[PDB]
């Protein structure tokens, strides 16, 4: 069975950028529901002992009757698992991945502007991602709980733009949420993920 | 230019079911934004003196460069304008459409439980609808701001299950929002739309 992972920090650790109350609902209700629903689908099938990364990467090979749930709930589990790990109260904008972002976009500020633009124009529920695509960095969005790993691109950083991720503190002001996020990116983790994928 | 319609009741008239604060954000910010962006797309073009119902019904004919915005923002305008009219602070479960629902589903609770089932399983952002399809009643969902009118089906009742519609009061408890909604349906207005499309 898949398990709801504990946060690596306290529910208040990301204040005043991401509110405690949201972290509680987001982790303990939303993420938990994805885990329970994924387990409901894979319990007593061949997928039970398959890794989450493998099934998301190989979504096409999941049998048709299970595929929507693995996509949606397995995506939910995978995406939120990654999300919590790339947030940190000790954000420092340095590391190999930061150097290579600057090489490609010219500056970190130009990177953030493209990221923000894509995050703010995403229509409906979804995610904005920094991915590695055949050695190169790219910013892409996905709808709902779709993940770029399914398309062969390795995600190293993501922003959840489902309204549950920001509505309590920010209501419709998604751009203010985006602004807040930069203060709490775990660039050490993103770098670790980048060094492995490049 | 398209105009944001006023609510046909006070912002607190749907309490204790839909909270005043959310009525404010939802109408004054979210609906307003859809009207604005629709106008930015349509103003000074061939679309200017075309009815919104016609554009939604015939979305595949909207010129390619404008179509996503008419779909998303036009859909948002159409859907929310319908939504406000089918709410009431003085709901009564009576009318021709109610009688036909009872005849088709057996009881009104059976209808509501089907509706609620479809609303609670809608993954991501979207709407749950009662439609008329070639004279018959049917419950269907749409993603994002898509509308059944685009597939030849006339909507007579809709529930918004975008998280902005319920997150401030209900957070993750979409089923509790659904239960609330039934107390504030304007069945007279639904009945009017039903008789026009039947
Ligand atoms: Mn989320
Ligand atoms: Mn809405």
């Amino acid at each position: 069975a898949f398990k709801l992972p504990n946060l690596p920090y306290a529910y208040d650790a990301l204040e005043p950028y991401f509110d405690q109350r949201t972290m509680e609902f987001h982790h303990d209700k939303h993420h938990n529901t994805y885990v329970t629903k994924l387990n409901a689908t894979v319990e007593g099938t061949e997928l039970e002992h398959q890794s989450l990364a493998d099934m998301i990467a190989n979504l096409d090979k999941v049998p048709e009757a299970m595929r929507m749930s693995v996509r949606n709930n397995g995506g939910g589990h995978f995406n939120h698992s990654l999300f919590w790990e790339i947030l940190s109260p000790n954000s420092e904008e340095k590391g190999g991945v930061i150097d290579d972002i600057k090489a490609q976009w010219g500056t970190l500020d130009e990177f953030k502007n493209e990221f923000a633009n894509k995050a703010t124009t995403l229509f409906g529920s979804g995610w904005t991602w920094l991915v590695v695509n055949d050695g190169k960095l790219e910013i892409v969005t996905t709808p709902n709980q779709d993940n770029p790993l399914t398309e062969g691109k390795t995600p190293i950083l993501g922003l959840d733009v489902w309204e549950h991720a920001y509505y309590l503190k920010y209501q419709n002001k998604r751009p203010d949420y985006m602004t807040a996020f930069w203060n709490i990116v775990n660039w050490k983790k993103v770098d670790e993920l980048y060094q492995a994928a490049k």
